C-alpha cells in the first residue's frame, strides 16, 4: 500500500458513513416496478434495502406495505389473497391489513381478537409517474410528514438547470417527472453490493472497459484513453435543502481532459471521432448521462440495494414524446437500436466490470487497502456527499428473506437453478 | 410489537427449552424408513436430530448404529460392506462393528491392534411395527435400561382411551401399533426448522389455507373460516407417567367454535357441510388426525428434524385390515382418491405455508417478535408442555453432514442439482 | 474415545502447525498448468493456498505475478489484456505491469499519476520442464534470493537415491526433471481440504478401497487385506538441508508385511498375486509411486490446496522416453490402458473415499477426535515433518474469491450449475 495513493487516512474518514452502508441509504425514494408489471388487483412482493415490500394496484392506484405478515412473518405477496379494495389479507391465519395504513382491521376467522386495531404493518409511499412506480423506502419510525417530493431523490433537471450546469454543446436532458416522457428499458438483479456497483457509472477512466464495443466502432468512434481532472474543482457538489444532493462532473470543458497517449506501453490515439455527454450522480445513487445515446435521449441508473450482497439494476432511456407519432419512433429506435447496441452490449461490458470487484470489498479489505488514483477524486467525492446527506443507514434485515446467507431454502433455490433474485415468485 | 399479543414475556420464559431445541428433542423415538426401503441386507444410511444412523436388515431383522466410523469419520453407508451377519466394517480401512453392541470387533487387515475391543460405535434401538421402522434416537451415555417403549413417543391410542377422550361423533382411529393396522404413505424432506414445520398441523386458525383445494369442492365442502376456543380448558394436557405426553384438543364439542363471518370485510358462511376430525400432538411431535380423511381412517404425521433447518416429513394413513380383501380396498382408495388429494393437493398447501415461515424463525427473530393470538393457544400449550417433557435437547452436530452448511462439498451438490436431503447416496 | 489410540495427546502437539495449515503451506513450488493449457500470448488465472495468480506466455517464457489488480482488486485475468510483449494491463482502469518485476509501469490513461513506480504486484517463480508449469507460491514479503531449487520440493530422485533407498525388486523411477522424461495425466479439483486428500495416498491400510477395481481383476491380481508395520524405522525421514524433505516407507521388505487373515470375521487370502511398489511423500505434499503402473513408469499425485476447503488433485505417469517411437508406444499404453484403468477407476475410487471423510475435520473435530491405529504411523510420521519443516503457513484469503464461502456471486454460479474451481473463466 502506497502513501502515493489518494485515499489517504484522512480522507477515509470523510466516508465512513458509506462504508457502514451495506444494506442501503434508508429513507429514500427508489424505483421499485414498471407500470407494466403491476395491472389492476395485482400484487407483486419484492426487496429494497432489506426491506420486504408488497405492492398492489387498486382503481388505478397502487399501494405498498411492509411484505410481513405480523403474524408470523411469511411473506403476503407469495400467495394474494384480498377480500375488498381496501385491503390485503395474509393468505395463512387471515390477518388483515388496510391498504392505506397499513393498520391490522380484522383478522379473517378471529374478527374480535384484542389485538386487532392495536398495530399494523409499516406503509410506503409510492409515486407512479411515466412508466414507472417509485417507493418511499423507510424506516418503520419515519414520519409521513417527513416524506420529501420524489424530486429530491432523482437527477438535477433540465432547463431548471441550465444556468447552473450550463451545457452549449447540446439539449437538455429530459427527467422521468417531465410531461410526455416516455421511458423504455429494464432492471435485474446485480450480484454484488450496491455501491461498487453505483460507483462504476461516473468514473473517468473505466472508459477502457468499453473500447471494443461494437457501437463504438459501428459509430468509428476512436475513444480516448480515458479523462483526467484538470483542476479542483472539475465536479460541483450540490447540497441544498430544497432539491437533489449530489455532483455535477463537467465534462467536455477543460476540468476534463482526455487523455490520447501513454509513452511507457507507446499507445497513443490521433482520431478524436466521439459522442458529447455529462454524467452526474444524486442520492440515494442515481446516474444521469445526459446526451446519451444521441441528443434529446438520456440514461439513468439506479442500483438499488436488496440486500448487502445483491442489488436490482436499472437501466432506462428516457425521450420526450409529445405525440403518437414520436412515441413509435422512439419505441423502434430503442427496439433496433439502443437496446441491442447500448443497454445490451456498451452496458454489459459495465456489468460484468462491477461484479468483478465485489470480491475485493465484500469482506471489507478493499474500504480499506484500495489504492486510489487522481481519476479517483469521482468516487471519493461520492462517497463524502452521500455519508453527510443520506437520510439514514438501513441496518441488516432480521427475520426476512437474505437475514441469513445460507439456509437450506437457499441451497434448495440454487439446487432447483434459481439465483438471488427480486421479485417474489408466487403460489 | 402489540401488548396485546398472547405470547407475553411471562408466557415466553415458560417454552425456553423449545426455543433451544433448534435441532430437535433428542432420547425420543422417530420413524426412520418405511419396511419396504430396506430389505434383507439391505444397508440405508440416514440422518435425525443431527445424528447419521445407518441401518442393516440381517435374517429379517434390522439394527442401527451411528453412521460414523470412529476411525476417521466417513459414512458405513456410503459403501456398504459387511462380511458377515453380525457386523457391519467401514469401507475404508476396515474397522468392524458388532450390530448388536456396536463394539468394535476387529479390523480387517490390523485383527491385533490394541485399539480393538476397547471402544466402539453408538447403538440405536429399533421396533418395526405394521410396515414402519421406528428408531430411539438418544446421545451417547443414555442408558439402555432407560429406552422407554415406542407407545410412549406414540399418539393417544383408541379406544384404550375412549372414555379419556370421548368420540361419540366417530368411530376409534387405529395405531400402527395396532394387530392388522396397515399403513400407506411418504415422507420427503422439508426445507426449515422442524418446528416450524410441527405446529401448522394443529392449528385451527390456518384452515384458510385448504380454501381452495380441490378436494374441498369435489367434496361439496362449505369450509368455516377457522375454529375459535371458548373455553380455557379446550385443549386437555396429559403427562402422567406411563404413556404418552401431549395434549388433545376438543374438536367438535363446546370448546372449539367455527367462525362463519367476519363483519370488517363483510364475509359470512351459510352452508355448514364439512368432515368431523380431531386433532393431538405428543412429544417428540406427532400429530394425529382421527376420522380423516374417512371414518376407520386416521393420519399421522412427523417432522423430523435432520439438522436445525431441515426436517423429514412423514405423512401416513392408517386403517385396520383383517383380510386380504381389505387391504385391497384400502390400497386401491389410497391410490385413486387419499394420495392424489390427500397427501398431495391438501397436505401440499400445509408444505408451502410452513416453508414460508422459516425465514422469520430461523435467525431468533420470530420467536421473540412473532405477535401470536387467541387460536394460538394451541402451540403455545403444545410448546409448554415440550418443554417441560422433552427427554432431552439435541447438542448441534460436530463433524458430520450438516455441522457446516456452506462446505465446498454442498456447493458441489447444489451445483449438480442436489437439494439438501435425508437418506445418504451410495457409491 | 479409546486411550488405545495411536494419536495421543504427545503425539498430536507434535503437529499442530499442520492442523493450523488449512490453507496449505505457503512458499513451495507448486505444479501450476500443464505446457499444453497455456500457449504462446495466452493468460490463464488460478489460485494456490488462497494466492489468486496469472500466467502469461511470451516469447515461449512463462511469467506469474499476482491476480490481483493493485488499484480496486479485480482478477487480471479475467480479460486478457496486454499491451507489449513485457506487461500485463487490467482492463478495468489500464494499470499496467511489468512481467518480470510486477512494478506499476503505468496506467494507460493517466501515465503522470504520482502512484506509478511507487509499488507493484507480487512475482512467482517459474519452472517449466517436460509439459509440467511449476510456480513458487510464496508470500508477498518472502525474497527473491531464498527461493529454493524445484527440486527441493520434488520427490526424492534414482538413480541418485537408489543406494539410499534401495530397490533390488524393480528398476528405477524417472523424476519430472529426467531429460526424455515425458508426462501423462490430469488434473481436476477436488472437493474438500488438501490434507485430507494427501494423507490417502500413502496409507497402506486403505487397500481395501480399491478390492473391486476392475484393474485389479483383469491382472488377476489377488490384492492382500493391507499391510502392518512390523518395526518402529518401517519409515525413514529424511531432512538434510540440500535436498526434499519427507519420508519413504520400505514397502516390499520386513517392515511391512501383508496382511492375509482375519479370524473373527473368518478372512483369508491364498494367492500372492500382486505388483511391486514403494510410496514415498515429501512437502509441500508430493506422494510418487515407485514401479507404477508398470516398470519404468511411476506415478505422482499433488493436493494442491486453492483455498481452505478445495483443491487442485493433480495425478501423473511418468516415463523416460529418448526417442519418437518411445513417446508413441507411451501415448498409445497411456491412452488405451493406464488412463481408462488405473487413472480413471482404480484412482478414482481414491478420489470419492478421500471426499466422504472430508466431513469429519472441516470444523476441527476429526484432527482430535479421530482415533488412528498402527497403521496410521504413516500419516503421523508426515504430519510431523510436514510440520517441522513447511517454509510457512498461509493465511486466509482476504479481498479474493473464496475469503467468503456465501456470496451471491458463489450462488449465482452454482445456480447456474458451475461446481467451485481452480482455472479462472474468462470474458
Ligand atoms: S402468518 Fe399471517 S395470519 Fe398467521
Ligand atoms: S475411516 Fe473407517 S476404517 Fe478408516
Ligand atoms: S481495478 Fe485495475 S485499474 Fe482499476
Ligand atoms: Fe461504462
Ligand atoms: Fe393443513
Ligand atoms: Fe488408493
Amino acid at each position: 500500500i502506497s502513501d502515493a495513493r489518494a485515499n489517504n487516512a484522512k480522507t477515509q474518514s470523510q466516508y465512513q458513513p458509506y462504508k457502514d452502508a451495506a444494506w442501503g441509504f434508508i429513507n429514500h425514494w427508489y424505483p421499485a416496478l414498471f407500470t407494466h408489471e403491476l395491472e389492476e388487483d395485482q400484487v407483486q412482493g419484492i426487496q429494497i434495502c432489506g426491506v420486504p415490500i408488497v405492492l398492489r394496484r387498486v382503481n388505478g392506484k397502487v399501494f405498498a406495505l411492509k411484505d410481513q405478515c405480523l403474524h408470523r412473518g411469511v411473506r403476503l405477496s407469495e400467495k394474494p389473497t384480498c377480500f375488498t379494495k381496501s385491503t390485503i389479507s395474509c393468505w395463512y391465519h387471515g390477518f388483515t391489513f388496510d391498504l392505506e395504513t397499513g393498520k391490522l382491521v380484522t383478522i379473517v376467522a378471529n374478527p374480535e381478537d384484542k389485538l386487532i386495531g392495536t398495530t399494523g404493518v409499516t406503509t410506503y409511499p409510492v409515486h407512479e409517474v411515466n412508466g414507472m412506480i417509485f417507493v418511499f423506502v423507510r424506516e418503520d419510525d419515519f414520519p409521513d410528514e417527513d416524506v420529501p417530493p420524489l424530486a429530491h431523490d432523482l437527477p438535477f433537471r433540465f432547463p431548471e438547470r441550465s444556468e447552473q450546469f450550463p451545457h452549449p454543446l447540446w439539449p437538455s436532458s429530459p427527467s422521468v417527472l417531465d410531461d410526455n416522457a416516455v421511458v423504455h428499458g429494464m432492471h435485474r438483479t446485480g450480484f454484488g453490493n450496491w455501491r461498487i456497483a453505483c460507483e462504476n457509472g461516473f468514473d473517468n477512466a473505466h472508459i477502457l472497459v468499453h473500447k471494443d464495443n461494437t457501437i463504438v466502432h459501428a459509430m468509428d468512434w476512436v475513444l480516448p484513453l480515458g479523462l483526467l481532472p484538470t483542476s479542483d474543482d472539475c465536479i460541483a457538489v450540490v447540497e441544498d435543502d430544497d432539491g437533489p444532493k449530489g455532483m455535477m462532473q463537467w465534462l467536455f470543458t477543460d476540468k476534463w481532459a482526455p487523455v490520447l497517449e501513454n509513452q511507457e506501453l507507446g499507445l497513443k490515439v490521433e482520431g478524436l471521432k466521439g459522442r458529447h455527454y455529462r454524467t452526474s450522480v444524486v442520492l440515494p445513487g442515481v446516474l444521469m448521462v445526459e446526451n446519451w445515446p444521441e441528443e434529446h435521449v438520456v440514461q439513468y441508473e439506479w442500483y438499488v440495494p436488496i440486500t448487502d450482497d445483491t442489488h436490482e439494476y436499472w437501466e432506462i432511456l428516457v425521450r420526450v414524446c409529445p405525440t403518437d407519432e414520436d412515441r413509435k419512433k422512439f419505441q423502434y429506435r430503442y427496439d433496433h437500436m439502443y437496446k441491442p447496441l447500448c443497454l445490451h452490449g456498451f452496458n454489459d461490458s459495465d456489468l460484468y466490470a462491477r461484479e468483478a470487484m465485489q470480491n475485493f470489498y465484500y469482506d471489507g479489505t478493499g474500504w480499506d487497502d484500495e489504492q486510489l488514483v487522481a481519476t479517483d477524486i469521482s468516487p471519493i467525492t461520492w462517497r463524502k456527499l452521500a455519508s453527510r446527506w443520506n437520510r439514514g443507514i438501513a441496518k441488516p434485515g432480521r427475520g426476512v428473506a437474505g437475514a441469513v446467507k445460507d439456509t437450506s431454502l437457499i441451497f434448495k433455490q440454487t439446487a432447483d437453478g434459481k439465483r438471488p433474485g427480486y421479485k417474489v415468485e408466487q403460489i
